[PDB]
């Protein structure tokens, strides 16, 4: 009986981008109803492949909220086995500002028309909820956004220079990362990348894909400039941030406050905690590598702040842990454990998206594979740093969120954008799967309104 | 864990239209899984608003099935209040077949494209699942099609002569509604009526919309012409076929043997059981009417043919019963039973989608109302025609299926497209709701895959 089935998740409301179904949807956890849903495609915006997100504290969710979310577009269409005879897709890159107003979504407007930066992959809320980070693992640029006025606060492009040209050997050998803080080039302090432009590649690395640059499966213009940046998570404390960089297995961490990078860690286990960033011109800094021993991917910060995790994959799949509790000094901040289990030494799982709990006790990661193996989620206790329980949901598993009150992780998997999809929904006290919601979704992406600012210290802000 | 609840439900599939979300998708109800979805803009679809649906006998849904789901187009993006600024959609009107192949949807065809007709209002399956027919309310054309050969078994055009030309007056005083056999026009053996070709007004007619149309609120070519059909349902005992016509309120039975109108029947509490058809040419017969007392949506048969309802809206709100157990002759079939109620005095609610209990002894029918009034959904005793109890469950109440053992009700609602919205089911032994499911979604239809022929006799064949 199902009322007394959603009883008891609490008053919170779950929010998903639709990936190649072109939605956003929020759905009352309390009641299972959906409370409101946006078609991209309705307003115009012919390719919504509607991509990463995330929400800002609101004293009542069920009354009002707001969030923002993007999209990709080009040839992004193409790459996850839909036949389709589209010939010129929709240029896409549009960074959406949404409003729930209590009954409905409002469309507010397009940020990334506005400020001319187009960024299509992880989409962050700042701690203090007043801004938000947004990368693209095409352009290889993030910017960080004041959400008040709209505007950039900050903007890079990170690229790689190789030591061997050979699109094989260009990370293996390693190479020369090089930071740039870009300025507008366009009147009206207007930056050039709207839609496709700045793309050093056409089509994003997909889930699992780290290497098919190298292997040739990917073109573009720059292939082997691509650092494939990804997201650019908080630290829960302030005053930091971490740019992930896949194909480097790189975290580079910057400081907000005078927008600097200050260290560079170091994802696969075996190799240093971090290089140094050597500053070479007034707004350019580089990071020698000598080699690259594997990619990374997803990555956050635990809600005190005290350990980062970045998860190494293909090359190794583990989670490699970083003691950060010296807040004053990430140059301090040194490997203290990495996950690992004998069922993950395979090019898959690879361990990927992650939500701690709110007392920082256990980390919920997920397990991607290629169909048709079950994904699934890992129970990491993050005190020990030991794996406790893996259990499998369905396929193509992305995102975890957890009610604010620790109880519930809800995560989405999204088939692939062609087969099974759903919200999952586990019980953090017996970590079992309590149910499945049906889901028309191939979300990458998914959060919960956060009501507080200490709230997205477990949301879309520490963690992918 | 809601794995007890769905275990109850049994293993069903229900599929769903999108409709201002542009997909389909297929839940396990078993599971609460979705199976596999599809979004009609990935295929360059630029307007897929998925309109209607039925699907046909599979003996292993979960390892296969097939179904058509058609699409509006037009202005039919800019009649539910989303402020888009698109000035000019996509034309629509597409008829797709879809096959589940037990991992995943495959767009087969386009059936519009192949035969030249585009058809945007209800589908429904015949009753040996062999083949099935599309109508449509602003062309006022319906064709019956071959599933096998995706071709045209038969089409007609409905046209009325208004007796009085004034718009206001172009139905309430009577008119002539002239049926034509069509053929094919073009090269190959196909129709001309692709996209928005032959539309007599440019909207399908919302809830209520005869009166916005006599009102002059709605724009078109030909509005004093259009009978704004709705749906051609079968006869479970196989031979007829029923097309509504809204506006005259009227239903035209057509012996499907010989391909001819064979009687109108008169929806009106208070006018006669029906009316002569009369041929007039090789291709074209006529009904006289001489005034129209109300109009008329919903239509359908019980399971066992032997009755026949269709609800009268607007000027009145109830549901007429025919006697339609004498199989051989539709010109004896006659008015037995008319369901009403105080409730049901106002404009609304509209009485407009059914499904009966596969023993015949229940109907459930829809309450529909504009926001805010909550809408929900009547349970009818279909043996002594008397209403029995009405439940609130939403906004935008639209179809209802019933899982083909009779134990369940699966309705969606649709939050008018902007608002809440989700799957409810209902038990039928205590026709209490057991609860709700979310759902991206603004369907106008659902479907429960059918195993058998006669499972269609309670699925989208004997009624809408
Ligand atoms: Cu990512
Ligand atoms: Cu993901
Ligand atoms: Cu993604
Ligand atoms: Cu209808
Ligand atoms: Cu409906
Ligand atoms: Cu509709």
């Amino acid at each position: 009986k199902i009322e007394e089935f959603y009883a008891q998740f609490g008053k919170y409301i779950l929010l998903v981008p639709g990936k190649f179904t072109g939605t956003v949807a929020a759905h009352d956890l309390s009641t299972g109803r959906t409370l409101a849903w946006l078609a991209g495609w309705n307003y115009g915006d012919t390719n919504p492949i509607m991509h990463h997100m995330a929400a800002f504290p609101s004293p009542d969710p069920y009354k009002g909220f707001e969030f923002i979310v993007n999209t990709q577009g080009g040839k992004n269409l193409f790459i996850y086995g839909i036949p389709t005879t589209v010939k010129e897709p929709g240029e896409g890159f549009n960074i959406y500002r949404v409003r729930y107003d209590g009954t409905k979504f409002n469309l507010v407007s397009n940020i990334a028309e506005k400020t001319g930066l187009g960024l299509g992959v992880h989409v962050t809320a700042t701690p203090d909820g007043k801004g938000f980070a947004v990368a693209d693992g095409q352009k290889d640029i993030f910017a960080e956004f004041d959400l008040a006025t709209e505007s950039v606060r900050t903007a890079f492009l990170v690229d790689w220079k190789p030591n061997n040209s050979d699109l094989k050997r260009a990370w293996l050998e390693g190479g020369t990362m090089t930071i740039t803080r870009l300025k507008p080039t366009l009147p009206g302090g207007k930056y050039d990348y709207t839609g496709t432009k700045g793309c050093k590649i056409d089509w994003e690395l997909v889930p699992g894909g780290e290497l098919f640059l190298e292997e040739g499966k990917v073109t573009g213009t720059r292939q082997t400039n691509v650092v494939a940046l990804d997201a650019f998570v908080y630290d829960p404390r302030g005053r930091w941030g971490a740019l992930s960089a896949r194909l480097p297995g790189v975290a580079i961490i910057f400081d907000r406050q005078d927008w600097e990078p200050v260290v560079a860690l170091v994802g696969a286990k075996g190799e240093p905690s971090s290089l140094p960033v050597k500053k070479v011109a007034s707004d350019t800094w580089e990071i020698k590598m000598d080699k690259v021993v594997t990619p990374a991917h997803q990555a956050g910060f635990s809600p005190d702040g005290k350990n980062f995790l970045f998860m190494n994959g293909v090359r190794q799949n583990n989670i490699m842990v970083w003691d950060t509790s010296n807040h004053a000094d990430p140059t301090k901040w040194t490997k203290k454990a990495v996950v690992e289990d004998p069922g993950w030494r395979g090019s898959y799982p690879n361990t990927f998206h992650m939500v701690f709990t709110p007392d920082g006790r256990k980390v919920y990661v997920t397990l991607w594979w290629p169909s048709p193996t079950p994904n699934g989620i890992a129970v990491v206790d993050a005190r020990n740093w030991k794996l406790l329980k893996s259990v499998d949901i369905g396929p193509d598993m992305h995102t975890l969120a957890i009610t604010y009150d620790g109880k519930y992780v809800v995560g989405v998997f999204s088939g692939y954008q062609k087969t099974a999809s759903g919200i999952v929904i586990m019980d953090t006290k017996s970590d079992e799967v309590v149910g499945i919601l049906p889901s028309v979704g191939g979300h990458h992406d998914c959060v919960i309104v956060p009501k507080t600012v200490e709230d997205l210290r477990c949301s879309r802000c520490t963690t992918t």
